[PDB]
DNA sequence: ATAATTGTTGTTAACAACAAT
DNA sequence: ATAATTGTTGTTAACAACAAT
């Protein structure tokens, strides 16, 4: 089913989900930073999720896009505390009110400019809900050294 | 300040919170049905909680009132599972995004036409959230038999 | 839906379920002795249930009957330990593998000869799985004083 | 007597129990997938457990062998929920109706064609209970890719 | 006076969190 | 050397059990 999640992400964000994240083949592996793509997200929840995640993220950047074929939202989360994909998954599958199957979770791609610019580009749009000091790895890669 | 609540609730709904709830002097005492009074509830979170609770309630009724003195909402919850105030306090605190301090929890006053009518009347405004088969106790005491 | 459970019990056992049990209007009320009518019971489970309940009943009498219109089984359980309808319900809904809705639980009718004879009559058939010393109240009422 | 088990299992299945399970030295360590070796299992309870587990497993495979030396069954369980041996020990003990002593529990040996084939071979006898989508790990290691 | 009703207290699955390689 | 992997340990919903009227 990923085939679709992925395909929809592309047509919606003009780039592969892979392009912005690095792989974690184990669901039990704990991490602080996470990239989340949510399909079929309800406006109200998306709104809530923001206010809610603030309470436990050093940084958080939420973005939602959509059209007739589908709707998707990407989250660049930075939990104050390391979380496994499971934990993150469980937590979010609920906070957002979508079956787990409507989620895509992989740790961000840090070393990579194409990637850094994705987050930077986003942060430029107003619609994007932002909270926190733009992460180190993104600036360090998108600044005139 | 519980008094300032009761008062506010009274001020807002026009009848002591006591007139619709039966005493439970133990936070560890579990029950399926509960009556919730929430104070300072964010518009969004109210809307959210409703869609979210549906996943775990057999019956749910929500009303929210306010004015230039404060905002307060009421819940008549019938959890599919029994839960101690301890639990509901936790669940609803984080769900509504408020301090445990902003919540009043006691099981409904099931036997007593007056109260039983409260929900009836409430179930008459379109600006109210309904869900599930209206409770036997509430139904009986308010229909010609 | 009880209407059916009941109706099926009759056509299957030639008597009302009420005829053999006394009412408990509260599900949280604990009791040792229980009468159970299970609809849609699977042979294998019915068999198992026997062996399983033995481990925790001073007495137990199981009986299963059926036909095209439906199938039903009655249990006269005597838990070594007092159990609420809930507890009993939860326990059995699972041990038997039927939704709760396929259960009927009420404490037996002790003072009553028509009732005593039901259990006695049953215990006379071979098919009936029996375990334990026939309860006091049944003998005391079905013996030549 | 664990040795008498292993031996019996070996005697019964023709290959060390070790050849299909990965070490977990902590009963409190939780996991979704488990391999169960049960000894002295009542015909009925085996049949029952299968229909019963289906309610809580994404994949399940059961085989039961015996001779004039003893009886032993094997389970490849993939619980929808993670469970420590502690838990499964309890759950399966009471479900199969045997002392904790009659159970051997270790997570499967997922990486290793040999073992991976065990289930494959096993999935070739009609006298075996199947349920759900055969596991990625088992599938991969045994199909032309 | 049977039960309806809460107290009140253990036990334990379902998890998060994190040490440790 | 990143993660994949279990240890290992709290916290707490989901309950049974039972005191008490």
């Amino acid at each position: 089913a990923t085939v679709f999640k992925l395909g929809l992400f592309k047509s919606l964000f003009l780039c592969s989900f892979h392009d912005i994240t690095r792989l974690f083949k184990n669901d039990k592996t704990t991490n602080q930073q996470w990239v989340l793509a949510v399909f079929g997200l309800a406006e109200v929840f998306f709104e809530a999720s923001f206010e809610l995640l603030k309470k436990q993220c050093s940084f958080l950047q939420m973005q939602k896009r959509s059209h007739e074929g589908g709707t998707c939202a990407v989250y660049l989360i930075c939990f104050n505390t390391a979380k496994s994909r499971e934990t993150v998954r469980n937590l979010m599958a609920n906070m957002l009110n979508v079956r787990e199957e409507c989620l895509m979770l992989q740790p961000p791609k840090i070393r990579g400019l194409s990637a850094a610019l994705f987050w930077f580009k986003s942060s430029l749009s107003p619609a994007t809900l932002k909270h926190g000091a733009l992460p180190e790895w993104i600036r360090a890669q998108t600044t005139l050294n």
